[PDB]
């Protein structure tokens, strides 16, 4: 059934927000110092950019659930119960992520608008 | 290797039928009465309207594993082994769902023949 | 955070590679000796043709993270401690397998493009 509501066709500012937002090719910083240029190409959007183009249309990325935000507490290394050292741990950081089939969704809706040629 | 078989392109009157389908935004009934109107956008498709325009061109949606269905039997509410209660359980329902990665796959192919603009 | 590097839009020789790719509708194997032509058809890309499209246009498929691979020993068929049956395991295979989020995001940039009217 329909465990739906506020149901309608896809916001025109939305899909004009999201027109906005760029495709990126990058390498993880993680894999890279692994493995240098060794490292594989991934393709995708950049949640920080995304953020930012729906902000100048006026709307938040995080209302449609396109974007994920994520914060930290720094953890202690621990010596226990003497001066040794069992586990190194973590320095505060915080993160931003992406809700990649959202994100998919609104971009074969965006698409499919453009077909029509309404852009 | 491949473990397929039936292997071919995309029937036409498949696409035919996607193409058919339309794109939503929506807010899900459980987060709209938890948050209020606080509650984010989702985008998607709907399955029971996908149900339906396959069945228009004469097609079954569940062949193509687009969509899903899944029902229930009423669980009993229980107080054991006193008057007392420890859970309270399910009344009988049912439910459709959708496969998103094979939509946006037949999706994706959709918009691949318009832009040869065979539509 | 950008835990991002080697950043920069989509390469075109890739785009270029991908739009080689073709779309399939198939049935499993797997299924097909199940349940007969009573099993579904999916829809989507076929690794081993994509290995090959972006080998033609001079490229690694692997180097992008659109296709894997995978390999096996041949497991014994274990009588034990007797000559009783307990289990009959693997002939040794390999197979090829997609990573369908990136192979998306790929499609999509790509149908970003020729809407620019750059294909
Ligand atoms: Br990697
Ligand atoms: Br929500
Ligand atoms: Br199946």
């Amino acid at each position: 059934e329909r465990h739906k509501t506020d149901i309608a066709p896809i916001s025109d500012k939305v899909l004009d927000a999201w027109e906005k937002v760029k495709f990126y090719q990058y390498k993880f910083k993680d894999a890279v110092d692994e493995k240098g240029e060794e490292a594989r190409y991934h393709f995708g959007v950049i949640a920080q950019q995304i953020v930012k183009v729906f902000e100048d249309e006026g709307l938040s990325a995080f209302d449609y659930g396109l974007v994920g935000y994520d914060e930290w507490e720094a953890t202690e290394d621990e010596y226990d119960s003497e001066g040794n050292l069992v586990e190194k741990g973590r320095e505060a950081g915080n993160i931003y992520s992406i809700r990649p089939t959202e994100c998919q969704w609104l971009e074969m809706a965006c698409m499919r608008r453009k077909l029509e040629r309404l852009s």
